[PDB]
Protein backbone atom coordinates (compact mmCIF):
# COMPACT_ATOMS: atom_id res chain seq x y z
CA UNK A 1 0.00 0.00 0.00
CA UNK A 2 1.38 3.43 -1.04
CA UNK A 3 0.38 4.79 2.37
CA UNK A 4 2.50 3.26 5.13
CA UNK A 5 1.29 2.68 8.67
CA UNK A 6 3.41 5.58 9.91
CA UNK A 7 1.91 7.87 7.26
CA UNK A 8 -1.63 6.79 8.12
CA UNK A 9 -0.86 7.47 11.78
CA UNK A 10 0.23 11.04 10.99
CA UNK A 11 -2.79 11.61 8.73
CA UNK A 12 -5.33 10.85 11.49
CA UNK A 13 -3.82 11.69 14.92
CA UNK A 14 -7.20 12.14 16.65
CA UNK A 15 -8.82 8.97 15.27
CA UNK A 16 -11.20 6.68 17.09
CA UNK A 17 -9.17 3.55 17.78
CA UNK A 18 -11.93 1.62 15.92
CA UNK A 19 -10.32 2.74 12.66
CA UNK A 20 -7.28 0.54 12.19
CA UNK A 21 -4.58 0.62 9.50
CA UNK A 22 -4.83 -3.20 9.44
CA UNK A 23 -8.58 -2.94 8.70
CA UNK A 24 -7.80 -0.64 5.78
CA UNK A 25 -5.11 -2.93 4.37
CA UNK A 26 -7.50 -5.90 4.72
CA UNK A 27 -10.09 -3.96 2.69
CA UNK A 28 -7.77 -3.27 -0.26
CA UNK A 29 -8.24 -6.73 -1.80
CA UNK A 30 -11.90 -5.89 -2.58
CA UNK A 31 -10.67 -3.23 -5.04
CA UNK A 32 -7.18 -4.21 -6.26
CA UNK A 33 -7.13 -1.27 -8.74
CA UNK A 34 -7.49 1.24 -5.90
CA UNK A 35 -4.28 3.25 -5.42
CA UNK A 36 -2.73 0.72 -7.83
CA UNK A 37 -3.63 2.22 -11.22
CA UNK A 38 -1.36 4.57 -13.20
CA UNK A 39 1.98 6.04 -12.09
CA UNK A 40 3.14 6.01 -8.45
CA UNK A 41 2.20 9.74 -8.50
CA UNK A 42 -1.40 8.91 -9.43
CA UNK A 43 -1.51 6.03 -6.90
CA UNK A 44 -0.49 8.39 -4.11
CA UNK A 45 -2.83 11.19 -5.28
CA UNK A 46 -5.68 8.68 -5.26
CA UNK A 47 -4.83 7.37 -1.77
CA UNK A 48 -4.51 10.94 -0.44
CA UNK A 49 -7.79 11.95 -2.07
CA UNK A 50 -9.66 9.01 -0.56
CA UNK A 51 -8.23 9.59 2.90
CA UNK A 52 -8.79 13.40 2.75
CA UNK A 53 -12.47 12.84 1.87
CA UNK A 54 -12.73 10.27 4.66
CA UNK A 55 -11.20 12.82 7.08
CA UNK A 56 -13.79 15.38 6.09
CA UNK A 57 -16.78 13.06 6.48
CA UNK A 58 -15.82 11.59 9.82
CA UNK A 59 -14.00 14.43 11.64
CA UNK A 60 -10.50 13.04 11.18
CA UNK A 61 -11.88 9.53 11.89
CA UNK A 62 -13.02 10.66 15.37
CA UNK A 63 -16.58 9.52 14.51
CA UNK A 64 -17.91 6.12 13.43
CA UNK A 65 -21.65 6.90 13.36
CA UNK A 66 -23.69 9.82 12.12
CA UNK A 67 -23.92 12.30 15.02
CA UNK A 68 -27.29 13.90 14.28
CA UNK A 69 -29.55 11.21 15.74
CA UNK A 70 -32.71 13.14 14.75
CA UNK A 71 -31.94 12.16 11.15
CA UNK A 72 -31.83 8.37 11.82
CA UNK A 73 -35.41 7.49 10.72
CA UNK A 74 -34.80 9.45 7.48
CA UNK A 75 -32.73 6.81 5.62
CA UNK A 76 -35.44 4.25 4.94
CA UNK A 77 -36.54 4.26 1.30
CA UNK A 78 -39.83 2.44 1.86
CA UNK A 79 -40.38 1.99 -1.92
CA UNK A 80 -37.80 -0.79 -1.99
CA UNK A 81 -39.42 -4.25 -2.16
CA UNK A 82 -36.84 -5.44 0.41
CA UNK A 83 -37.67 -2.54 2.73
CA UNK A 84 -35.71 -1.78 5.89
CA UNK A 85 -35.53 -5.14 7.71
CA UNK A 86 -33.08 -4.02 10.42
CA UNK A 87 -35.43 -1.12 11.25
CA UNK A 88 -36.60 2.17 9.72
CA UNK A 89 -33.97 4.09 11.71
CA UNK A 90 -31.03 1.70 11.26
CA UNK A 91 -29.55 2.88 7.90
CA UNK A 92 -27.87 6.03 9.19
CA UNK A 93 -24.30 7.00 8.36
CA UNK A 94 -21.57 4.58 9.39
CA UNK A 95 -17.85 4.27 8.69
CA UNK A 96 -15.35 6.20 6.55
CA UNK A 97 -17.82 7.45 3.88
CA UNK A 98 -20.80 7.53 6.25
CA UNK A 99 -22.70 4.91 4.25
CA UNK A 100 -26.43 5.76 4.45
CA UNK A 101 -29.81 4.45 3.09
CA UNK A 102 -31.22 0.94 2.92
CA UNK A 103 -30.61 0.84 -0.86
CA UNK A 104 -26.88 1.62 -0.36
CA UNK A 105 -26.47 -1.01 2.36
CA UNK A 106 -28.13 -3.39 -0.12
CA UNK A 107 -25.89 -2.42 -3.09
CA UNK A 108 -22.69 -2.29 -1.04
CA UNK A 109 -23.42 -5.64 0.61
CA UNK A 110 -24.21 -7.28 -2.73
CA UNK A 111 -20.90 -6.02 -4.14
CA UNK A 112 -18.83 -7.01 -1.09
CA UNK A 113 -20.48 -10.39 -0.42
CA UNK A 114 -21.74 -9.25 3.00
CA UNK A 115 -25.37 -9.03 4.12
CA UNK A 116 -25.30 -5.38 5.10
CA UNK A 117 -29.02 -4.86 4.49
CA UNK A 118 -29.85 -7.31 7.28
CA UNK A 119 -26.76 -6.53 9.40
CA UNK A 120 -26.03 -2.80 8.93
CA UNK A 121 -24.25 -2.56 12.32
CA UNK A 122 -21.34 -4.50 10.77
CA UNK A 123 -20.25 -1.16 9.24
CA UNK A 124 -19.86 0.36 12.75
CA UNK A 125 -18.59 -2.78 14.48
CA UNK A 126 -15.93 -4.12 12.13
CA UNK A 127 -12.98 -2.07 10.82
CA UNK A 128 -12.40 -4.10 7.64
CA UNK A 129 -16.09 -3.97 6.69
CA UNK A 130 -16.16 -0.22 7.39
CA UNK A 131 -13.17 0.39 5.14
CA UNK A 132 -14.58 -1.94 2.45
CA UNK A 133 -17.78 0.18 2.30
CA UNK A 134 -15.58 3.27 1.80
CA UNK A 135 -13.73 1.59 -1.05
CA UNK A 136 -17.03 0.37 -2.55
CA UNK A 137 -18.31 3.95 -2.69
CA UNK A 138 -15.01 5.36 -3.98
CA UNK A 139 -14.53 2.79 -6.70
CA UNK A 140 -18.09 2.18 -7.96
CA UNK A 141 -20.37 5.12 -7.09
CA UNK A 142 -20.76 8.53 -8.74
CA UNK A 143 -23.02 9.93 -6.01
CA UNK A 144 -24.37 13.44 -6.78
CA UNK A 145 -21.50 13.65 -9.35
CA UNK A 146 -20.88 12.29 -12.89
CA UNK A 147 -17.93 9.93 -12.37
CA UNK A 148 -16.52 7.65 -9.69
CA UNK A 149 -13.91 9.25 -7.44
CA UNK A 150 -11.55 6.48 -8.59
CA UNK A 151 -12.08 7.55 -12.21
CA UNK A 152 -11.65 11.24 -11.34
CA UNK A 153 -8.20 10.62 -9.88
CA UNK A 154 -6.87 8.03 -12.34
CA UNK A 155 -8.18 9.80 -15.50
CA UNK A 156 -7.10 13.26 -14.35
CA UNK A 157 -10.46 15.00 -13.86
CA UNK A 158 -9.00 16.06 -10.50
CA UNK A 159 -9.70 16.20 -6.78
CA UNK A 160 -12.64 18.60 -7.16
CA UNK A 161 -14.77 15.89 -8.78
CA UNK A 162 -14.27 13.72 -5.70
CA UNK A 163 -15.66 16.53 -3.50
CA UNK A 164 -18.72 16.62 -5.74
CA UNK A 165 -19.29 12.85 -5.46
CA UNK A 166 -18.71 12.63 -1.71
CA UNK A 167 -21.44 14.61 -0.01
CA UNK A 168 -20.58 17.80 -1.89
CA UNK A 169 -24.02 18.85 -3.18
CA UNK A 170 -24.33 21.76 -0.70
CA UNK A 171 -20.66 22.74 -1.04
CA UNK A 172 -19.80 22.72 -4.73
CA UNK A 173 -20.99 25.36 -7.24
CA UNK A 174 -20.25 28.14 -4.73
CA UNK A 175 -22.52 26.53 -2.10
CA UNK A 176 -19.94 26.58 0.70
CA UNK A 177 -16.54 28.05 -0.33
CA UNK A 178 -15.17 27.50 3.19
CA UNK A 179 -15.88 23.74 3.19
CA UNK A 180 -14.51 23.33 -0.34
CA UNK A 181 -11.30 25.17 0.64
CA UNK A 182 -10.99 23.10 3.83
CA UNK A 183 -11.30 19.90 1.78
CA UNK A 184 -8.70 21.06 -0.75
CA UNK A 185 -6.32 22.10 2.06
CA UNK A 186 -6.55 18.61 3.62
CA UNK A 187 -5.84 16.97 0.25
CA UNK A 188 -2.81 19.24 -0.24
CA UNK A 189 -1.50 18.32 3.22
CA UNK A 190 -1.89 14.61 2.49
CA UNK A 191 -0.23 14.79 -0.92
CA UNK A 192 2.58 16.82 0.71
CA UNK A 193 2.99 14.08 3.33
CA UNK A 194 3.17 11.44 0.56
CA UNK A 195 5.66 13.64 -1.37
CA UNK A 196 3.57 14.17 -4.50
CA UNK A 197 2.02 17.12 -6.37
CA UNK A 198 -1.75 17.58 -5.86
CA UNK A 199 -2.52 17.86 -9.58
CA UNK A 200 -5.07 20.21 -11.12
CA UNK A 201 -8.81 20.94 -11.01
CA UNK A 202 -8.82 20.88 -7.21
CA UNK A 203 -12.08 22.71 -6.73
CA UNK A 204 -15.81 22.41 -7.50
ZN1 LIG B 1 -23.49 21.81 -10.29
ZN1 LIG C 1 -18.77 18.77 4.03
Amino acid sequence: FVVSEAQFDQMFPSRNSFYTYSGLTAALSAYPGFSNTGSDTVKKQEAAAFLANVGHETGGLVYVVEQNTANYPHYCDASQPYGCPAGNDKYYGRGPVQLSWNFNYKAAGDALGIDLLNNPDLVQNDSAVAWKTGLWYWNTQTGPGTMTPHDAMVNGAGFGETIRSINGSLECDGGNPGQVQSRIDNYERFTQLLGVEPGGNLSC
